[PDB]
């Protein structure tokens, strides 16, 4: 059963599943068929029966629209993806969505579709493998050794994020990363040369990559040999595979309408004749299956690694335990107590610091407790305060390929690439990564935060300099809409702590839960608040009563809802409001997302139905309408900022006791 | 003796370190590092008139590295722009003309607003593209009126950002040879020595883009930088010039430099060596005379150039906009609002010669092109572009969006560019900066919800419409049909806020409108179907946008059969609706009549109109991969769910 027959198999499933769904992208799976045979048949180290096998090569389909390529490969090689599913391509609840989705389909390593990000994910996975290896291998016993393969097309290469990820990968000498490029002269608008005339080999050599240019992308033997050559490189490798889009189509190969549209029944019948593929839709003859199936080889590969690991466990019982725990993403055994100790510690200290500082202090405590902690900053380490006393900066080896182990990464000025890479580090397993930048620059990395939320993986994204409180850098740096815009992304937890204790709570919560988190810290100092034991336990509920009414008040009730640096203002507002006949309960809402997940009883306790509310936050006001209603009030900022000291701006922009009072009287009128 | 270049440069170092000391805030190192580059460019090559920063044929300068803003302030102050020393003393103070990062519109001679890295460079690319397009369009064999360079100062941060890749790759494919980038190659970014995280061979990278690179220029040798700029001007390719560059410390720097003068004191001869008013006036005078000769030979073109450089619409615009809108209403067509968008683009292009469209590799999907357009293309043999009015930007959303900002700043075109709505997350900060700059950039977004169907949750926007509404001063439109599309487009084109125009993949039903309703569409929110004149049924308001307006209209008779009388408010733009006066807003949404919002995106946004007691038919999860009709039923976009919600709200 020839490789033509094996490649053609991919062609038939891709074209027939697209036609069936009358939707999707047949051109790339047909263009890349032989590349598929080359990598998957002759090189990929994997086990269909266990797609969670720790030491498997990681494959990433960065050009995610060509998803039938992956579904064919998963199906053909014997993963648990039955033919029924490929028949249900692009149908509700199928295991075959239009773009591949992590957690939905076995063997799907990450979620792609937004261009460029799969490639950045793959850099993160290569970084994970390289870091773990440096960490867990011993001169007399290796348990970490796998490559990271990524398919990509012209789209990914035009996206800025390819630049960020490949520059970093080159500087970090990630030589087990191997990229195969669907080099076909085509993107969606037509002939790529009219908008994209890069000398791509030259670009990639400039990054410190090895490039294998001009491979015949329809020659299984040629691609195979190029991968072998890549596999022996001192540098990450780009393989340039010259292909024809929809190659094998009877009449439409190389056309500009095979990217994202069905071929039609007529072209499909004629393609069956030209290829000699005699089988009906979704019929695959057993000799194609026998040539593609990897269950046997997979079993052998993984059983071998198990023996390899068992021998490792004998010589290093403690490290083997740690590896298994970390690969599984399980926290230490004494977690609740150590986490409660970090929080108690902050509460005991009672210091008024910037929550960026509170953050660094929490990281100190997390690190002493989580060897898996992997920090980093997008060239703002000194500003974000993401590194800690005992941390080691990850660096490429001076002389050979690979990295020296470390646990804080300087990502460079690459917020988007850092964020996608973090998603890769997380998906790889073995570390608990986070990475920082200024809050406003969440606008550069936004879709990566989004993709973490879609995948439901606990990526942590740290943002500092969160408002006009940052002062003089001015309105291009001063976030106004950002905090609310991140809340709005489904499944993304947003924390904006008021003090050292809310920071400690936010971090330990984030490290321990399944949602990706944005942790949002201030530049400037925020007053410490004191809390009851009951209150300390309620911070983890996202919103809690920081200060209640006294039974002895018997004046007009209001609820002040505040977050982050504005908790101080709500708190300073209480007595002045009392002296005006208003009794103010202060609710601190460090995470509205976590608060919204609470039960109805708890939410009613904190925000009693029918008591009016004023929300206080140095951000856009409309967001708070969900808690304060049409009749409630908001003290916030609905314009861009200005360049001036923080104290000047806070006054200028009406974050004053006087404004809080004025608003409260207006709400209660 | 007249000022040496060393004294000319040290004047910059003095102002930078003194302004920073005065403000006790900011970064003196970058301006001080780039001072010689400043002298070489501004004093020897920059063509500009300090007395008129709006001279149409001026060279364009961009400080892409926003941190060294005292470099620019020094340069503007020294060469004679209207930026007094009292302002430099007021660095980083409230309402000064010397903000922390430079701001377009605040300070004369500031061409764009920079701060987030890489975007200035993308801005510059869009300005160079503007100059090349105008020239190809307007210059004649016997009379040239367009001819200027675009210069950008650049640092390591800018080069690491993915947006430099998008912008520089495009500039190199388009052979924008009048773009000249000068790179502060100092070995340093904020975290320390760049080599640990940025070890690019930047020269080879840029040659791979089709740029000319002059590597290894001594960043402190004015003559060397000068000659390097001179060479770049002879190049057939855009050029990158790689320039290798409190109290006690300031006092000792003064001594090390032999700068004897007190803070903010510039000696007369340094002023005289930097002043550019006299060369400026001559340059602009020469140009005004070359323009008079152009006007004598090409009077219609000359008036069109002037109108378009001011960004003024045609004098009978109100009639021409009304004809576009009326033709939409007359046609009564049920199509996707992406198709409605293309139809309006077509009518706009026939009356706006300045119209300049494009798409980030989604031309067919977004429908941004029109039948009479010409595609912008590099010249086959020489540098530069053949003129066109539709640009294939490649798969570069952020770079396209920042380039558009630069095209808008340059003057002469009315540009817009398209991509899918979710991919607004890639270009977001450029949307933000347009809104901060107050410039009428037009961003087109299509495929706006689960209505796109099978492509699935990575493409299906859910939070995007509401998250863009949050951005101050950015107008968001999500028209229900061809008439709301024509209104949104003609309003966006005519007004000063940047606009996001949000279009559906799928067919949306046309809605008939009375005259009074047609006149209210441009108010952003309006009554599309009102309650009967005297009724006994309980009242609800349905507020809907986009594709959901059809769902609101379909719910009205079913609601009436349940004893519920529904007003349908269409809200194509909540942002424009919020700028309406209190009387109008109360007329559309009367106090104390309860509301249900309907919109295929996050629900929380609507709480500002429907309150805690109101209702929302929306989606607060990600989508799924399935046909659009299957998804809409799956996600509860149904009359039955509208009725349930309305009854629960009315309870
Ligand atoms: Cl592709």
């Amino acid at each position: 059963a020839s490789t033509t027959l094996m490649a053609n198999a991919i062609r038939a499933l891709a074209m027939d599943a697209v036609q069936q769904a009358n939707s999707g992208h047949p051109g790339m799976p047909m263009g890349m068929a032989e590349i598929g045979v080359a990598l998957w048949s002759r090189h990929l180290k994997h086990n269909p029966t266990n797609p969670h096998w720790a030491d498997r090569d990681r494959f990433v389909l960065s050009n995610g629209h060509g998803s039938m390529l992956l579904y064919s490969l998963l199906h053909l090689t014997g993963y648990d993806l039955p033919i029924e599913e490929l028949k249900n391509f692009r149908q509700l609840h199928s295991k075959t969505p239009g773009h591949p989705e992590y957690g939905i389909t076995p063997g799907v390593e990450t979620t792609t579709g937004p261009l460029g990000q799969g490639l950045a994910n793959a850099v993160g996975m290569a970084l994970g493998e390289a870091l773990l290896a440096a960490e867990f291998n011993r001169d007399d016993a290796k348990i970490v050794d796998h490559h990271t393969y990524v398919f990509l097309g012209d789209g990914c290469l035009m996206e800025g994020i390819s630049h960020e990820a490949c520059s970093l990968a080159g500087t970090l000498k990630l030589n087990k990363l191997i990229a195969l490029y669907d080099d076909n002269g085509i993107s969606i608008d037509g002939d790529v040369v009219n908008w994209f005339h890069d000398d791509t080999p030259k670009r990639f050599e400039a990054y410190g990559w090895n490039v294998i240019p001009n491979v015949n992308g329809h020659d299984v033997d040629a691609i195979d040999a190029a991968i072998a050559k890549a596999k022996r490189s001192d540098k990450p490798s780009l393989i340039c595979c010259k292909t024809r889009i929809g190659n094998g189509a009877a009449t439409k190969a190389g056309g500009h309408d095979v990217h994202g549209a069905p071929l039609g029944a007529d072209e499909i019948a004629k393609t069956r004749e030209a290829l000699g593929w005699t089988w009906a839709p979704f019929v695959i003859p057993q000799e194609v299956y026998a040539a593609w199936d990897a269950k046997e080889a997979g079993k052998r590969s993984e059983d071998d690694w198990n023996a390899a690991f068992a021998q490792y466990r004998a010589k290093y019982p403690a490290e083997a335990a740690e590896f298994e725990r970390r690969m599984a993403g399980t926290l230490p055994a004494d977690w609740a107590a150590k986490a409660a100790a970090i929080v108690a510690g902050a509460n005991e200290r009672g210091e008024t610091v910037a929550t960026r500082k509170a953050s660094q202090q929490t990281i100190e405590g997390l690190a002493a407790v989580l060897p898996e902690l992997l920090g980093g900053s997008a060239d703002l380490t000194g500003s974000n305060l993401t590194n800690w006393k005992a941390s080691k900066a990850v660096r490429a080896n001076a002389d050979g390929p690979g990295v020296q182990w470390g646990n804080h990464i300087n990502y460079g000025v690459r917020e988007f690439g850092m964020s996608a890479a973090i998603n890769g580090l997380v998906l790889h397993g073995g570390y608990k990564p986070f990475g920082g930048t200024f809050l406003t620059f969440s606008d550069y990395s936004r879709n990566a935060l989004r993709v973490a939320a879609l995948m439901k993986v606990p990526s942590i994204f740290v943002f500092t300099h969160d408002s006009i409180g940052l002062g003089e850098d001015g309105p291009t740096h001063q976030s106004v809409e950002h905090v609310a815009s991140l809340r709005l992304i489904p499944n993304l937890d947003v924390w904006r702590p008021a003090d050292t204790v809310e920071t400690a709570v936010a971090w330990t919560y984030a490290v321990a839960h399944q949602h990706p988190s944005c942790l949002i810290f201030s530049r400037q100092n925020l007053a410490f608040n004191a809390r009851t034991d009951a209150q300390l336990a309620n911070v983890e509920k996202g919103g809690y009563v920081l200060r209640d009414w006294d039974e002895e008040i018997v004046a007009r009730k209001i609820i002040l809802i505040a977050t982050g640096s504005e908790v101080e203002l709500a708190m300073k507002a209480v007595e002045p409001l009392a002296q005006q006949g208003i009794a103010a309960r202060v609710v601190s809402m460090p995470s509205s997302d976590v608060f919204d997940r609470q039960d109805a009883e708890y939410r009613e306790r904190v925000l009693p139905h029918g008591v009016r509310r004023v929300a206080i936050e140095a951000g856009v006001t409309d967001f708070w309408r969900k808690y304060v209603g049409l009749e409630g009030g908001v003290v916030g900022i609905d314009t861009f900022g200005e360049s001036a000291p923080a104290g000047v701006l806070f006054k200028h922009f009406g974050f004053t006791v006087e404004h809080v009072i004025e608003t409260a009287k207006a709400v209660l009128a």
